């Protein structure tokens, strides 16, 4: 109501320099009126704007046109300028959004998951007819269907057709707003609201970007029985970015003195490891690497065209039947922006992004995955070996270049994937075998395993030793007493500790830490013994692992709130790396990086000269199908390749890739 | 079928035991003691000193694991709930073995 009274109040309200700067630019067709200036002029005008939002916006449409034709400010070209509201007094959420806010102006914070492309849309659809000069005007909504007169109003010629000359054409883009992961506690599911973007709101942001929208919550498809008003539409009026501190955590100045008190506290590194998951006993090397992955290194920028990452991805291979997820669940309760998902995330996009079909509009819609919504935070994924085929192709770009490049028809994106991935992949067999390599018992590709900085083998006790005896006593205290399960630093205080270090503390390497890292690198590279000739030579350490040693060294200085990296942080990072390189990535006595190629260099030297003696017996043709399999294995045992077992297990991986196939039983030839 | 009382009538009535179940779960709660946890240490280490390696073949599952221990201490408090003595003992945990 009082629609005519709202025009005169908005004309007296219309701050003037922002309108004067608006007419100098041609593409900008919207003024951003703040709500605090509206409450200072007339609070009843602001109160009427909330209950009746459509008539008050239209009252702001024509009243700014009278000000545009004022004797002080007169412009001959008078375009309808939309009114934008900056900061509403109440900031709603998607989880607390209900049916009361329909036809009510609201301010909803959230994160974009779906996006659509730019498509035209008719606002005022006029219809002309043949054999008669009658016309008819009809207005339409983007959520509503295009109405169609069955007959003409004058005579009913059944020739109603849309003319595009006098119709007003606008742009249309539908996006979806979901709840933010940093504001969503575990055990809750994020709700979704399908919104629309009109002429000025088109291409406001990207999927995986957190925005703060103010708009009228419209509604559509209110079928009596066919459909119970299932569809809701947030007609977005003004958009901005809520990353302005509001997204940041609530770090108190009282708690900030408690954070700096932990830095002065002795054995804070030992205190953080004991505080991170004290319910599960043991795995202190795994708890140190998880704590080193919770903090990060400084993302140094190079002018050459790349950016050095500071994310330390840690994959926990482990064993099936051990806990393997309580470390994931407690860290997701502890890490900021953590999204605890599985390998089968029950979504069409998965962990990476994908272009899917939308049910609301037949156009194609790009969905953002788990590695896009968790940007700037953590993405803890369980069952990482069971991952989709499209996700297996984009996992290499998401962990090196921190981007997911997906191309569709009219949809192209380079969505950022700066997520520290704490993954966990079960082996495909029953348990991990110490006599076999790590990628040979894993479904992950070899190039994906080299993307992770630290790999920890969470293997159970092989016998009932003293390690298994004290593992029993802690579980009786945990279940029956519940007195030694409290951490030295509580979960709410440690969550404020990690986010304070990742935001404020940015350490730099010193000359003593540079000397320790350089000495360890040239000592490991000199440890290689040249024991093989005419074949592939093993490498003790790759310079990719040198960049991982720097990131673990800067995370140790960030762990105790230090702005410099000494040699104690370097020596701690070397001991974690040296413990990592002895359990995984180890040929017989040579600590070889087998992760880069899933097989050892001695295994490649065995398999290449096995195919070489398979080739020279194929041209010689001792058998009828070239080289016999019986003749090629006794010459391999003569040449020193091995027994009748390992050559037989070497040839099944030859036919699986196509290197050396078998025509029949007792015959084998190379391709 | 003939209807003798020694084979049909129980010791306590069925309505008395039905009240015995709902009352024991409300008030009394068994807590762990020092002598009861020691008996579980001798059973756990005995079942996997060599019998662990003998049972599995490298990929075969373990007979008793940390999840299997949760099934034992639940039955330890289950045997004490029938007694309603609020504490578990060594002979009470031995009934769960």
């Amino acid at each position: 109501m009082d629609r005519e009274e709202m025009i005169a109040r908005f004309a007296k309200f219309l701050y003037i320099n922002r309108l004067k700067d608006l007419l100098t630019v041609t593409p900008k067709r919207s003024l951003a009126i703040d709500w605090a200036h509206l409450n200072s002029f007339d609070p009843e005008l602001a109160d009427e704007l909330l209950n009746n939002p459509e008539e008050a916006i239209a009252s702001a449409e024509d009243a700014i046109q009278i000000v545009l034709r004022e004797p002080p400010l007169l412009v001959e070209r008078e375009f309808k300028v939309h009114a934008r509201f900056y900061n509403l007094p109440k900031t709603l959420l998607v989880k607390e959004l209900g049916s009361e806010h329909i036809n009510k102006l609201i301010q909803v914070e959230g994160i974009i998951t779906r996006v659509s492309e730019v498509k035209p849309f008719v606002e005022k659809a006029v219809f002309v007819c043949r054999d008669c000069g009658n016309e008819m005007v009809r207005l339409q909504r983007p959520y509503e269907n295009l109405v169609k007169p069955a007959k003409c109003d004058a005579c009913g010629s059944r020739n109603i057709e849309l003319d595009v000359d006098k119709s007003r054409f606008l742009n249309f883009q539908s996006f979806r707003l979901q709840d933010r992961p940093e504001s969503l506690k575990g055990g809750q599911m994020p709700r979704f609201v399908d919104a629309i973007l009109l002429d000025d709101l088109v291409d406001a942001a990207l999927p995986g970007d957190r925005v703060l929208v103010t708009g009228v919550l419209r509604v559509i498809l209110e079928q009596r029985e066919k459909r119970p008003i299932f569809k809701k539409i947030l007609e977005v009026n003004h958009i901005e970015q809520l990353s302005k501190e509001i997204e940041e955590l609530e770090i108190s100045p009282e708690d900030e003195q408690k954070i700096r008190e932990l830095a002065k506290r002795k054995d804070i590194v030992d205190a953080i490891v004991d505080s991170i998951a004290p319910a599960i006993w043991g795995h202190r090397i795994v708890k140190k690497g998880i704590a080193l992955a919770l903090f990060g290194g400084v993302q140094r920028t190079l002018p050459d065209g790349t950016k050095l990452r500071g994310e330390s991805h840690v994959l926990l291979v482990g064993d099936p039947g051990v806990a393997k997820s309580q470390l994931l669940r407690y860290v997701a309760n502890l890490a900021p922006r953590a999204i605890y998902t599985s390998g089968k995330s029950s979504s069409a996009a998965g962990l990476t992004a994908a272009a899917v079909r939308d049910e609301f509009t037949g156009s194609w819609v790009l969905e953002a995955g788990v590695l896009v919504l968790a940007d700037g935070g953590f993405a803890l994924i369980d069952e990482f070996d069971k991952m989709s085929d499209r996700d297996r192709s984009a996992i290499h770009e998401a962990l090196e270049q921190q981007t997911i490049s997906i191309s569709k028809a009219g949809i192209t994106a380079t969505l950022n994937s700066r997520t520290t991935v704490i993954a966990a992949a079960n082996p495909k067999f029953g348990r991990f075998n110490r006599h076999k390599s790590l990628p040979e018992q894993l479904d992950l590709p070899p190039t994906l395993l080299s993307r992770f900085d630290l790999i920890f083998l969470l293997l159970d006790e092989p016998d009932e030793k003293v390690d298994a005896s004290i593992a029993e006593h802690i579980l009786k205290v945990r279940r029956g007493e519940a007195e030694a399960v409290t951490p030295k630093i509580p979960y709410d205080l440690l969550k404020k500790y990690i986010a304070y270090a990742r935001k404020n503390v940015h350490p730099v390497l010193s000359r003593e830490a540079m000397e320790e890292i350089k000495r360890y690198y040239v000592k490991m590279r000199k440890g290689l013994r040249r024991g093989d000739e005419d074949g592939v030579q093993p490498i003790p350490i790759t310079a990719r692992q040198l960049e991982a040693l720097i990131r673990l060294s800067e995370a140790h200085a960030r762990m105790r709130l230090s702005e410099t990296v000494t040699r104690e942080d370097a020596r701690a990072a070397i001991e974690i790396i040296e413990a990592m390189m002895k359990t995984i990535a180890v040929d017989e006595e040579g600590n070889l990086d087998v992760s880069i190629l899933e097989v050892g260099k001695s295994s490649k030297k065995i398999n290449k000269i096995e195919k070489l003696v398979d080739i020279i017996k194929s041209l010689e043709s001792e058998g009828e199908f070239g080289a016999p399999e019986e003749k090629v294995i006794e010459a391999a045992k003569q040449a020193g390749i091995g027994t009748k077992a390992d050559i037989e297990k070497l040839l099944n991986e030859l036919k699986s890739d196509g290197r050396v196939y078998e025509p029949r039983a007792g015959f084998y030839r190379v391709i």
